[PDB]
Formats: C-alpha cells, structure tokens, sequence
C-alpha cells in the first residue's frame, strides 16, 4: 500500500508514535518519506546481505526474521514480511522497539541525514490530525 503523506501521519498518530520517546510526528513521517516513499511494500538489500522492509524500512539483522540472513536475531519476533502489510500495526510496534533501542531516531539513518534538525513539522502541515 502506498499512503498518502496525510493518511499516513493519521495511521501513525492513531498508533501512538505522535511525540513518542520524544518525537513528534512530523518526524516519523519524514522518515518515512525517505526510507520508503511510504510504500508499505518496500525492501531493500543492505550490503551486509540482510535486507529492510516496511514503511520504515526495518532490518532483518536485528529486528525480524526474513530466513536469509545468517546471525541475524528477530528482537521485535516477527517475520518480516508483516512489516510489509498496508496494516503497519507491525511496523509501528518495532519501530517503539527500535528508537527505544539507546539511539532515538538516529537508528534510521535516512533520519539523521534528511529529517534530523530540519522542520519536520512541515511533513505534517496542512494534515487534519
Ligand atoms: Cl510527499
Ligand atoms: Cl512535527
Ligand atoms: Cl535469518
Ligand atoms: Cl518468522
Ligand atoms: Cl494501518
Ligand atoms: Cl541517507
Ligand atoms: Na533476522
């Protein structure tokens, strides 16, 4: 499922990620953009051979199982094509996990290097929230 920039900031405010661990929604939806142009559908091969999945592009090294990568752990105990569905329930709760991990958004490096600092509030504008 593609979503649209506003229906998505709802899905994500209605799944409690508005302000969580500190991070405005604005934030969340930024990230999105980049990681996956909010494209539920979206995977992308990491050179280290594990792979991202998802709205936010969630990584089967760490967080869930996809059955291809070698050493990998599954901390959100998913496969990783749940975090693939237009239902991104999946997505949202690893994503708690994950910028609760010690990090924040800095996790996402898409984050750090296109959304950190800038004025993500505009990513929300105009949306009825
Ligand atoms: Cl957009
Ligand atoms: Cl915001
Ligand atoms: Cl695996
Ligand atoms: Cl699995
Ligand atoms: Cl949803
Ligand atoms: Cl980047
Ligand atoms: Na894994």
């Amino acid at each position: 499922k593609v979503f649209g920039r506003c229906e998505l900031a709802a899905a994500m405010k209605r799944h409690g990620l508005d302000n969580y661990r500190g991070y405005s929604l604005g934030n969340w939806v930024c990230a999105a953009k980049f990681e996956s142009n909010f494209n539920t559908q979206a995977t992308n091969r990491n050179t280290d051979g594990s792979t991202d999945y998802g709205i936010l592009q969630i990584n089967s090294r760490w967080w869930c199982n996809d059955g291809r990568t070698p050493g990998s752990r599954n901390l959100c105990n998913i496969p990783c094509s749940a975090l693939l569905s237009s239902d991104i329930t999946a997505s949202v709760n690893c994503a708690k996990k994950i910028v609760s991990d010690g990090n924040g958004m800095n996790a996402w490096v898409a984050w750090r290097n296109r959304c950190k600092g800038t004025d993500v509030q505009a990513w929300i504008r105009g949306c009825r929230l």
